[PDB]
Protein backbone atom coordinates (compact mmCIF):
# COMPACT_ATOMS: atom_id res chain seq x y z
CA UNK A 1 0.00 0.00 0.00
CA UNK A 2 1.20 3.30 -0.89
CA UNK A 3 1.79 5.62 2.39
CA UNK A 4 2.49 9.41 2.89
CA UNK A 5 5.97 10.61 4.49
CA UNK A 6 6.34 14.08 5.41
CA UNK A 7 8.82 16.37 3.42
CA UNK A 8 9.45 20.60 4.59
CA UNK A 9 9.14 22.91 1.17
CA UNK A 10 12.57 24.49 0.28
CA UNK A 11 11.50 25.96 -2.62
CA UNK A 12 9.05 25.62 -5.79
CA UNK A 13 10.76 25.68 -9.22
CA UNK A 14 8.07 24.74 -11.64
CA UNK A 15 4.64 24.02 -12.22
CA UNK A 16 5.77 20.26 -11.68
CA UNK A 17 9.24 20.34 -10.00
CA UNK A 18 9.63 21.47 -6.60
CA UNK A 19 12.97 21.37 -4.09
CA UNK A 20 11.73 19.59 -0.55
CA UNK A 21 13.88 18.92 2.27
CA UNK A 22 13.23 14.47 2.74
CA UNK A 23 14.35 12.86 5.53
CA UNK A 24 17.51 14.77 6.07
CA UNK A 25 18.25 15.55 2.56
CA UNK A 26 17.18 18.72 -0.28
CA UNK A 27 16.37 17.26 -3.29
CA UNK A 28 14.11 17.95 -6.04
CA UNK A 29 10.43 16.48 -6.83
CA UNK A 30 9.07 15.56 -10.08
CA UNK A 31 5.53 15.60 -9.86
CA UNK A 32 3.97 12.03 -11.02
CA UNK A 33 1.81 11.91 -14.05
CA UNK A 34 0.86 15.45 -14.95
CA UNK A 35 2.94 17.81 -17.20
CA UNK A 36 2.31 21.38 -17.02
CA UNK A 37 3.41 24.06 -19.24
CA UNK A 38 6.39 25.32 -18.54
CA UNK A 39 8.65 28.32 -17.78
CA UNK A 40 12.17 26.50 -17.37
CA UNK A 41 11.41 24.93 -20.56
CA UNK A 42 14.55 23.82 -23.51
CA UNK A 43 13.53 25.19 -26.60
CA UNK A 44 10.14 27.16 -26.22
CA UNK A 45 11.06 29.44 -22.50
CA UNK A 46 7.67 30.38 -21.69
CA UNK A 47 4.89 28.52 -22.83
CA UNK A 48 1.27 29.77 -22.56
CA UNK A 49 -0.55 28.90 -18.58
CA UNK A 50 3.28 27.98 -17.49
CA UNK A 51 3.60 31.24 -15.25
CA UNK A 52 0.23 30.38 -14.07
CA UNK A 53 0.80 26.37 -13.35
CA UNK A 54 4.09 27.79 -11.58
CA UNK A 55 1.86 30.30 -8.96
CA UNK A 56 -0.40 27.70 -8.34
CA UNK A 57 1.95 25.37 -7.71
CA UNK A 58 3.85 27.63 -5.53
CA UNK A 59 0.84 29.32 -3.25
CA UNK A 60 -0.58 25.61 -2.70
CA UNK A 61 2.62 24.62 -1.25
CA UNK A 62 3.69 27.63 0.14
CA UNK A 63 0.56 28.29 1.88
CA UNK A 64 0.39 24.74 3.42
CA UNK A 65 0.61 23.64 6.89
CA UNK A 66 1.80 20.20 6.27
CA UNK A 67 3.52 18.68 3.11
CA UNK A 68 3.86 15.08 2.65
CA UNK A 69 5.41 12.78 -0.38
CA UNK A 70 4.10 9.62 -2.02
CA UNK A 71 6.14 7.49 -3.55
CA UNK A 72 4.22 4.75 -6.73
CA UNK A 73 5.58 1.44 -6.98
CA UNK A 74 7.65 1.52 -9.44
CA UNK A 75 11.26 3.37 -9.72
CA UNK A 76 11.19 6.28 -7.05
CA UNK A 77 13.96 8.72 -8.38
CA UNK A 78 14.48 9.49 -12.72
CA UNK A 79 17.52 9.84 -14.63
CA UNK A 80 18.14 13.19 -13.88
CA UNK A 81 18.17 11.77 -9.69
CA UNK A 82 14.40 13.66 -9.33
CA UNK A 83 12.10 12.00 -7.18
CA UNK A 84 8.59 10.67 -8.14
CA UNK A 85 5.96 11.36 -6.73
CA UNK A 86 2.44 12.45 -5.41
CA UNK A 87 2.58 15.58 -3.85
CA UNK A 88 0.12 16.48 -0.86
CA UNK A 89 -0.52 20.15 0.77
CA UNK A 90 -2.65 19.69 3.78
CA UNK A 91 -3.94 16.03 2.60
CA UNK A 92 -4.48 17.29 -0.95
CA UNK A 93 -2.73 16.30 -3.99
CA UNK A 94 -0.88 19.03 -5.73
CA UNK A 95 -0.89 16.53 -8.72
CA UNK A 96 -4.92 16.62 -8.97
CA UNK A 97 -5.27 19.66 -8.15
CA UNK A 98 -2.99 20.92 -11.28
CA UNK A 99 -5.14 18.46 -13.66
CA UNK A 100 -8.80 19.55 -12.34
CA UNK A 101 -7.45 23.40 -12.69
CA UNK A 102 -6.37 22.76 -16.32
CA UNK A 103 -3.43 23.77 -15.56
CA UNK A 104 -1.92 20.32 -16.32
CA UNK A 105 -2.59 17.23 -18.90
CA UNK A 106 -2.36 13.97 -17.17
CA UNK A 107 0.88 12.40 -18.95
CA UNK A 108 2.58 9.33 -20.51
CA UNK A 109 1.69 6.95 -18.23
CA UNK A 110 4.72 4.09 -17.24
CA UNK A 111 3.98 1.06 -15.59
CA UNK A 112 4.12 0.32 -12.24
CA UNK A 113 4.06 4.09 -11.74
CA UNK A 114 0.37 4.17 -12.10
CA UNK A 115 -1.82 3.53 -9.10
CA UNK A 116 -3.41 7.31 -9.33
CA UNK A 117 -4.11 7.40 -13.15
CA UNK A 118 -7.96 6.77 -13.37
CA UNK A 119 -8.86 9.26 -10.56
CA UNK A 120 -6.90 11.87 -12.50
CA UNK A 121 -7.94 10.95 -16.04
CA UNK A 122 -11.22 11.69 -14.39
CA UNK A 123 -9.89 15.00 -13.59
CA UNK A 124 -9.05 15.76 -16.49
CA UNK A 125 -12.21 14.80 -18.55
CA UNK A 126 -14.02 16.61 -16.08
CA UNK A 127 -11.66 20.25 -16.39
CA UNK A 128 -11.85 19.99 -20.49
CA UNK A 129 -15.87 19.89 -19.89
CA UNK A 130 -15.11 22.77 -18.20
CA UNK A 131 -13.04 24.09 -20.82
CA UNK A 132 -10.74 25.57 -17.69
CA UNK A 133 -7.48 27.77 -18.88
CA UNK A 134 -5.42 24.99 -21.00
CA UNK A 135 -9.00 23.34 -22.40
CA UNK A 136 -10.37 27.13 -23.03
Amino acid sequence: KLHKEPATLIKAIDGDTLKLMYKGQPMTFRLLLVDTPETKHPKKGVEKYGPEASAFTKKMVENAKKVEVEFDKGQRTDKYGRGLAYIYADGKMVNEALVRQGLAKVAYVYKPNNTHEQHLRKSEAQAKKEKLNIWS
